[PDB]
């Protein structure tokens, strides 16, 4: 199909997305930055989608977190999500697009702003949400690996897919884990979609960036970085450690697996064959990304060698 843009897109329905793209790049993502709103919008994709269980219910990637915001944003596991929910509502209202579609579109567009980022497939056509998600479907940072793998598994994800999806924490920060230091990132490069998150979570902890004893928080290797207990544990657990290590310095794998698994996540509760492929609207991300490295001052002795099959690579 040809849009009024002049642009050719695979399916005519997708032409509606171009005005949406322009508006959100300016007015949601603050001049097309890989900044706070991108990070928040990416988190929203997960908090919407993961509300899906074959037995426990939930409609998955259905916009429920927006449509039923008073219910869902008050779930303890959704702490801090209301800000982005309320920021997205005026865009949904004016752009003739379901909340579920908008959440996934915004997430994909936002990731595309990040150097090193990847294009996530995007499908148009999710109906309006039917029902609120049940509570207790969103993993929390104080949950055990067993719990997280069971919940993610219930939703449809294998342990390696959980690791792949956590590449998201390469462009991510926390506001509520330690409320004394809002905006503290999970890696040294929160504006770059890269492997630093996988490296830095394997360093041996030295300090807390704010206060000690916050629920769900682990010791960090670096001032200005916060570490989740869940990420600390996933990096080290026999079920996930070797996959975690396999990401370090494998940018192409991080990109490829994140895109594929995000697409799967974006389609929970949905049927791709009933939706319209509009992937070609998502921009190409900036390609420049540097080599993976240990932070300044650190050496191999500072790396926890959790994977037993393979040593941590020379960077
Ligand atoms: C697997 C279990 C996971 C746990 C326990 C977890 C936990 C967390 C926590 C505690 C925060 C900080 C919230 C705050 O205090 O402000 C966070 C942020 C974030 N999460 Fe995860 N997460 C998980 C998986 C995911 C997945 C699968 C995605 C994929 C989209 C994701 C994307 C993000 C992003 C992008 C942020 C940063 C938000 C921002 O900076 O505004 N998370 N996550
Ligand atoms: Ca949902
Ligand atoms: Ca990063």
């Amino acid at each position: 199909a040809k849009c009024d843009d002049g642009r050719t897109t695979a399916n005519a329905a997708c032409c509606i997305l171009f005005p949406i793209l322009d508006d959100i790049q300016e007015n949601l993502f603050d001049g097309a930055q890989c900044g706070e709103e991108v990070h928040e919008s990416l988190r929203l994709t997960f908090h919407d989608a993961i509300g899906f269980s074959p037995t426990l219910g939930g409609g998955g990637a259905d916009g429920s977190i927006i449509a039923f915001s008073d219910i869902e944003t008050n779930f303890p596991a959704n702490a801090g999500i209301d800000e982005i929910v309320e920021a997205q509502k005026p865009f949904v209202a004016k752009h003739n697009i379901s909340a579920g579609d908008f959440i996934q579109f915004a997430g994909a567009v936002g990731v595309s702003n990040c150097p090193g980022g990847v294009r996530i497939p995007f499908f148009l056509g999710r109906p309006d949400a039917v029902k609120a998600s049940p509570d207790h479907l969103v993993p929390e940072p104080f949950d055990s690996v067993t719990s997280i793998l069971a919940r993610m598994g219930d939703a449809g994800f294998s342990p390696v897919e959980v690791v792949w999806l956590l590449a998201s924490h390469s462009i991510a920060a926390a506001d509520k884990v330690d409320p004394s230091i809002p905006g503290t990132p999970f890696d040294s490069t929160p504006g770059v979609f890269d492997s630093q998150f996988f490296i830095e979570t394997l360093l041996k902890g030295r300090l807390f960036p704010g206060t000690a004893d916050n629920k769900g928080e682990a010791k960090s290797p670096l001032q200005g970085e916060i570490r989740l207990q869940s990420d600390e544990l996933l990096a080290r657990d026999p079920r996930t450690a070797c996959e975690w290590q396999s990401m370090v310095n494998n940018q192409p794998k991080i990109q490829n697996r994140f895109a594929a698994t995000m697409s799967k996540m974006a389609l929970l509760g949905q049927d791709k064959t009933k939706l319209i492929d509009c992937s070609d609207v998502i921009p190409t991300p900036p390609a420049r990304v540097g080599a993976a490295h240990l932070p300044a001052g650190f050496s191999l002795k500072d790396v926890e060698q959790a994977c037993r099959k393979t040593p941590f690579p020379r960077l």
